[PDB]
C-alpha cells in the first residue's frame, strides 16, 4: 500500500520531495490500515464509537495545530508553474509599508527566496505570496 | 460518470480549462464511486463508521487545507462578465495606501492581470478584486 | 416542484432575477428530489449514511467556498428599500483613510455604482456598504 | 401557533415591528410544524436521516449567510433603553482615525442616525455601536 | 426549579441584578423540562432525532448571534473584583491612537464608565477592558 | 472524587490558587458524576439523546463565551517559570506604536504587572505577552 | 505503553526534551487505555453516549484553549533544520513598523531569542517567524 500511495504522489506531482513522500505514504497506508481494522473490529460487534471519537479528535487537534504548513504546503503547491515566479526574475510582492522587493534566486516548499539590492536573502512565505499584489517587471 | 461529469461542468460554464475540467470530472467520479461501493458495504453488515469518519477527516483536510484556492477560484467565476473588467480597461483596485492601479491586460482563474504606467505586470487575486472598490474610469 | 419554487421567490422577493430565479429554483428543486429519494432508499433499508455523509461535505465545501457571494448577495436583500441609497444621491462610505465618495447611479445584487468627481464609476460591495458608517448629504 | 408566536414575540420586546414580528411568527411556525412531521414519519419507520441532514445544512448556510444581519439585529436589540443613546443627545462613537460624531435623531433596528454638524445624516450599525467606545457630553 | 436556579445564581455570583437573575433562571427551567419532555417522549417510542436537530439548529443560531453579549457579560463577571478598576481612581485603557483616559464613575455589566477631563462620559466595553492594557496611576 | 481531582490538580500544578483548586474540583467532579449518572439512564433503556444535546449546546455555550478567559489562563500555564519575567526585571512588551515598557513587580494567572518610569501600574494580558515580542534589558 | 510512545517520540523527532517527551507519552498512554476502556464497557451493553460526549467536550475545551501553544510548538517542529535561523546568524523578522533585528544566540520551542545592538535579548515567538518575512544578511 505504501508503494501504492507512493505512485499516487508521484503521478499527481502533489509531493516531489522523495523524504516527504516516503514519509506521507507511510502516513497515508497506516491511517488506511487502522481504518479497515477499525470496521473489521466494528463488523463482529465491537463498539468503536470511543475508537472513533479518539481518532476524530487527535486528528482534528493535529489539522489545527499544522494549519499554517499546510497552508503554506497547499499556496506552494499552486504557485508551482507561475511565470512570474522564475529564477532570475525581479519581483515585488505586497502593497504599501509591508512591501518586500527582490530577485527569485530559489524555490521551496515552505520558502520563497529573494535576493535584495544590498545581497540580503528574503524569505517570503508561499501563502504571503498567494495572497498578495505580486508586481513583475 | 466522467463524461456526464464533464458535460455538467461544461454546460454550467463552473470549469473552463479543459484539463482542470478533466481533472474535476475524474475527481467527482472517483468520489460518488466510492460513496456508492460504501453504501453497498455498509448494506450487507459491514460498519461503514470508521471508514465514514476517516474520509470526513481527510475531506475536511483537504477543503480546510484548499480554502485560499477554492476562494480564488470562486471569485473568478462570479466575476466572469463583468463589465468593468475587460482587456483595456483601466482600473484601480484598493483604497488608501493598498491601492493598485493599472490596464487589464488579461484575465486568468486565479490571478488578474494589470498593466502599470511603468510597464509592470500586477498579479491581483480576485479574491481582492471581489472584497475591495474597483475604480473604473 | 421548480413553479412552486420560483413562485416562493418571486413572492418572497429574495430572488428578483429571472435568471437566477430559476437557476436557485432548479438547484432547490434538485436538492428537495435527491433528498426524498435518499430517504425513499434508506427506507428500504440501504444503508444512506455514506451517501449522507459525502452529500454533507460536499455541501460544506460549496458553502465554505461561496461565503463572500452569499455574504454580498445576502447584504443586497437588507439593504433594499433604504432611503439614504438612491438614484442621484450624494453618499459617501467608509471612516478615515478608506473613504468612498460618490453619487448613487445605478444599483446592483454584488456591487453599489457610485460616480466620483472625476466621472470615474466606484463599485463598492454590499457587504462593504452593511457593516460601515454610511454619510449623506 | 403563529397568534402564540407573535404573543410571545410582543411579550419579550423581541421584535416591535408588526411586519417584522408577524414574518418571524410565520417562520417559527412553520418550521415547529415541520419539525412535528418529521418526527411523525420518523415514528412509522421513515428514515428521516437524509431530511435531516438536508434540513440542517441549509439551515446553517441561512445562518452563515445572515450573520451581520443576526448580529445587527441583536445589538439593536441589547442596546435599547441605552441612557446615552437618546434623541437629541450629541454623542461621539469610535476612537482615533475611525471616529464619528453626531446628535442622534433617529433609532432603528439596522441602523444608528445621527446628524453632523453640516447636517449630513450618517448610518452607524449597531453592531459598530456595541463594540466601540461611546463618548456622550 | 425556578427557585433553585435562582438560588444557584445568587449563591454562584454569576448573576446579580433580580431582574436578569429571575430571566435567566425562567429560560433554564424551561431548558431543562424541555429536554425532561424530549427525553420521555423518546423513551415510549417517538423518533426525537428531529426535534433534536431543530433544537440545535435554534440554540446554535441564538448563541452565535448573542457572541458579542454573551462575551461582554463573561467580561463583566471575570474583571468583578478587580482592584485597579475602583470608584475614583484615575485610569487609562488602550495602547497606541487607540488609548482612552478617565476616571471610573460607574460599573456596569454592559459598559465601563469613565469621566474625562472635559466631563465626557465614556462607554468602555467590558470585553475592550479584558483584552487591552490598562495603565492605573 | 473532590479530593482525588483536588491532589491531581496540586500535583500537575495546572491550579495554584486554593479557591480556584477547590472550585474546580467541585465543577469536575459533578460533570463526571452527571456523566455517570446519565449513562446509566441511558443503559436501562431512558432515550438520553435529548440531554446529551442540550448539555452539549450548554458546554458549548460556556466554552465560546469564557474563550478570552481560557485563553489568559493557559498563557499563564505556560509562561509560568520563564526567566525573563521575574520580579525587578525591566521587560519591554510590544512592536512598534503598540509598545509597553516596565519592570515586573507582580504576576497573577490573568494578568502581568509592570511599573512605569512615572510610577504607573501596567496590567497586560497573558494572552498579550504570548503572541508578541518580549525586550528584557 | 509508556515506553512504546516515548521511543516513538524519540523516533520521529517530534519532542525532544525528555520532560515533555515523558509528559506526553504518559497523557497518550491515558488516553489509549480510557478509549479501549470505553469500548470494552460499551461491547456488553453500558450506553457509553455520554461518557463520549463529555470527553469529546472536554477534549474540545482543551485544545481551543491551547492553541496558541500547539500552533508555536508546531511552528518550532517546522522551522527545525532551517539554515537561516543559526546560533551566530543576524536575522531580521518583520516588515514595516513591527520589525525585529538581532543575532539568534539561542533556541527554543516557544521562542527565539535574538541579541540586539544594545544587548537587549528579544524573543520572539515560533509562530510570528512562521508567517513573517525573515531577511537574512
Amino acid at each position: 500500500m505504501k508503494r501504492f500511495f507512493n505512485r499516487f504522489y508521484l503521478d499527481t506531482g502533489i509531493i516531489a520531495d522523495p523524504s516527504q513522500r516516503s514519509l506521507a505514504s507511510r502516513v497515508s497506508a497506516f491511517l488506511v490500515q487502522g481504518a479497515v481494522a477499525f470496521s473489521l473490529l466494528g463488523t463482529i460487534g465491537v463498539d468503536t464509537s470511543p475508537l472513533i471519537a479518539a481518532a476524530g479528535v487527535t486528528g482534528a487537534t493535529i489539522v489545527f495545530a499544522c494549519k499554517d504548513f499546510g497552508t503554506n504546503f497547499v499556496a506552494s503547491i499552486v504557485l508551482s508553474g507561475q511565470q512570474s515566479i522564475r529564477t532570475g526574475n525581479l519581483v515585488c510582492i505586497g502593497t504599501g509599508l509591508n512591501v518586500v522587493k527582490g530577485k527569485v534566486v530559489d524555490w521551496d516548499t515552505r520558502y520563497l527566496y529573494l535576493r535584495s539590492s544590498e545581497g540580503h536573502l528574503l524569505h517570503v512565505p508561499n501563502n504571503m505570496v498567494l495572497n498578495s499584489v505580486v508586481t513583475w517587471e
